[PDB]
């Protein structure tokens, strides 16, 4: 259902380019900003280079009237280091469960990734701002 939703805002707060790769929704769909009725494909964002002080916004929700939510993964990669993984992200805003998941993993010490705005308890995962900085 549309009630299972997340908005991911990736803001490059550093001075070096970051890139999005392997954007893979596994449940639900991606949609246009402020418009859940307009499906957008992952290819719209796949490989986008986020330059210093730019943002990239991804909107994901459960399919219309479906007893299923939104789940997926993506990577942030370093385009200046042969697309070396920066961090791996996993999101889940499931239908008929009070627990959402937002997991960030990885081991690239040249980067600092901060996130906030998530809601793990009941209803939507919310609007998550992910700030990226290459140290």
């Amino acid at each position: 259902a549309y009630a299972q939703w997340v908005i991911i805002i990736i803001h490059n707060v550093g001075s070096k380019d970051v890139k999005i790769k392997n954007l893979k929704p596994s449940w639900g769909k991606l949609h246009a900003d402020g418009d859940k009725d307009t499906e957008v494909s992952a290819s719209k964002y796949e490989g986008t280079v986020i330059k210093p002080d730019e943002k990239l916004q991804i909107n994901a929700c459960g399919r219309s009237d479906a007893a299923e939510g939104t789940t997926g993964t993506f990577d942030l990669v370093d385009p200046a280091d042969g697309d070396k993984q920066v961090r791996h992200f996993y999101w889940d805003c499931p239908w008929g469960s009070k627990t959402n998941t937002w997991t960030v993993s990885g081991s690239n010490t040249k980067w600092m990734i901060e996130y906030s705005g998530q809601n793990l308890d009941s209803g939507a995962l919310g609007t998550i701002t992910v700030d990226t900085l290459k140290k």
